[PDB]
């Protein structure tokens, strides 16, 4: 796209603010911004707010969001569907184009783990580009093993394709298959979709700790198989809802879109993989570590 | 294959009809038939009755069934394997010759949403060239959410490759992947696996109704990843049995074969997509629309 | 491999005893072995003791295990990843040298059908030319359905590529994929993953019996839709957690690593498929027999 070239657009922090009880207003931008995606390889990606994946929303089960998306690529008009929420997609799913803005209202009404992207046709090459994200909907009664928890990240899985290749984005395997993780408290890491970050600052926890993971195969393409090294998940709600609770579990399957809340101990010091266990995509990127210490 | 060569047998319905009150007969052909997968694309289709997908059956959990395939194939020998029957499959599920017809019985005992397809071997080349359908079998005492449905469709989904390509069915992409829905009720529609319908003619319903899809993806090679746009999964059956009782999923994960009943509340007016979530699949076709009025 | 051209190893018994109420000693072996994968193919895999996969360990619930691995590949390094255990895996699943043994010791507390694999970078290479098995878990307090089951068999899905191909292991379909049988008893089969023969020396059962499958699905690539043709799954126990427990599916999806106890009734005399329903993978050699006689 010849008004693309050279176009990098810093970062923007996300705005979210609750106006009620039960209602929260989000503002996020829509721009084109140069990631690394392995080492050496710049992605000029489609963006939500200059992060792919875009940056962590975290609401409460019950919230009406009033969601406003900026535009500022400079040529492609783009959009906002959140799995969260309850809408109309030809309404409250529509287009923003260049350089300005558009506000959308609706609720989020169930509790889970749920991916967001741009909804603009074509929603493949949106989605590819790196306009995917994931929210959280915190469940008004929590989880049941919720005091069991010590310790909590965010871990989201995508792909990357040959740039803005439609044929490969169709066609083709996977270049690059990569975990991030994005932060819930002050302090903890929030990365982008790369090869390399987590494996050399891996997310970090103490041993004997009950670790929960809210986790999101965003794809764009490929289903999942998740799992821990050197340990068993405890417990798992599919999707994040508190209902669909299986146990014991060694990887978990998770579709194209979807996410799960999974909780593990850690028995002994030292550095577990994170991996996908479709072995090809860990190959291409997708191992995170987590370092844990006395 | 040179006895095809300008085949094209009109389509005949179903034959269908209860012999006692836990004993149905059914009747259905094999034949060559084209159809329009994709905008001036024409596959010549192995099919029953002229439809790929085939016809739907519904029948009671309980019910034996008492099977006819007349086979109007000039030379290919077909048979029929339903997912939803416990038998014998070198007995009741063997091929029928050429012009011949036969007779095989054996009974539904499980509720759910079940794939039926050709079984002569390769089955690989039967089912990918469109030998393929769903049975419903009803449960005896229904879903616990029953009360609350106020409007119900069937969906297929399946994959369309190169015509009659073993290299590749078992090595290639699909070319597409398409849904199909298949009528339930006297004024439903009635539609084949291609790329276009269920989008210039969606399915409908009105603001505010509960919405059950019984849903199958038949393959005959990739897994599903289905999401409805705009709405999260109230309830879920895995394989339609209600005892495997899911709630609040965005998303709902169907092997080859495995089906599904999904309920969503449509909130709002518009047009709903329905896809497979991964979307070079949902880019080859298979995006259906849901239109919702007041 | 230089060092591996005309090594062929001979398949080593596994060794394993009970050494306490609730630890045993296992004692395997890494090595290179020429494995007949499909009709006039050899591939000169490697191995835990010259099977692939690997031989069958089974424990109780509760059971520490004290693993060693004798290398007795002559360049390569090998270690040992159990799904089942609680482990540091960089102090547990390390690599033991050639020509050297290790000895790791780790707690089995969660009931079920697990990977095992080595762990050794890149852990796809090691994984895709046949480093792969199960072990299986019991429960302290059994499955709730253990009354009802007549006759159990071990079956595992796996992959081949082109041999010890890095570019085809990342981005290459399969060439085969493959179930194999492991014995439990006395007088069971224990074979390779290989496209031929549990087709010409099917699993044996008897009309009327309910058979339980332990399966897994190892990969290193691709899930698995496991269906029996002919047949329901009354029950199934995902990753063979009694808690995880669904009824009357027709397939049972299985991410990669992914496992489950499936339990079936065989209704009437004749031969059963048992497959994985992408077909594309059936066809490349997933597809072994139970034949049921009187
Ligand atoms: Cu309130
Ligand atoms: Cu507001
Ligand atoms: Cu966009
Ligand atoms: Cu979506
Ligand atoms: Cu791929
Ligand atoms: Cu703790
Ligand atoms: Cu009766
Ligand atoms: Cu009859
Ligand atoms: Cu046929
Ligand atoms: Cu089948
Ligand atoms: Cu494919
Ligand atoms: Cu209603
Ligand atoms: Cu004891
Ligand atoms: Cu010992
Ligand atoms: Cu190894
Ligand atoms: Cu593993
Ligand atoms: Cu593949
Ligand atoms: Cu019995």
């Amino acid at each position: 796209i010849a008004a693309h070239k050279g176009v990098n657009q810093a970062p923007v922090p996300l705005k979210m603010e609750r106006v009620g009880p039960h209602d929260v207003h989000i503002e996020m931008t829509a721009q084109i911004t140069d990631i690394e995606i392995d080492k050496g390889k710049i992605y000029k990606a489609w963006t939500f707010n200059g992060q792919a994946p875009g940056p962590l929303v975290v609401v409460n089960e019950g919230d009406t969001i009033h969601f406003t998306l900026k535009n500022m690529d400079p040529v492609v008009p783009h959009s906002m569907d959140f799995h969260a929420v309850h809408a109309s997609p030809s309404k409250d799913f529509i287009d923003v184009m260049p350089n300005k803005s558009g506000t959308f209202t609706y609720p989020a009404n169930k509790p889970g783990v749920f991916m967001y992207h741009c909804g603009t046709k074509p929603v493949l090459q949106h989605i590819a580009n790196g306009m995917h994200g994931v929210i959280i909907v915190k469940p008004k009664n929590g989880y049941p093993t919720d005091k069991e928890v010590d310790r909590e990240y965010v871990l989201i899985q995508n792909e990357w394709y040959k740039y803005n290749d439609m044929n490969d984005f169709q066609n083709g395997v996977p270049s690059y298959v990569v975990f991030s993780s994005k932060a819930l408290k002050p302090g903890d890491p929030n990365t982008n979709g790369d090869t390399f970050t987590l494996k050399e600052k891996p997310l970090l926890a103490k041993v004997g700790e009950k670790i929960r993971l809210y986790i999101n195969n965003v794809g764009p393409n490929e289903v999942s198989s998740f799992h821990v090294v050197g340990t068993v998940f405890d417990d798992v709600y599919l999707d994040g809802n508190p209902n669909n609770h299986l146990q014991g579990m060694q990887t978990v399957m998770l579709p194209a879109s979807g996410g799960a809340v999974v909780e593990f101990t850690v028995t002994r010091p030292g550095t577990y993989p994170i991996v996908t266990h479709q072995f090809n995509h860990a190959q291409k990127g997708a191992v995170a570590m987590l370092k844990v210490t006395e």
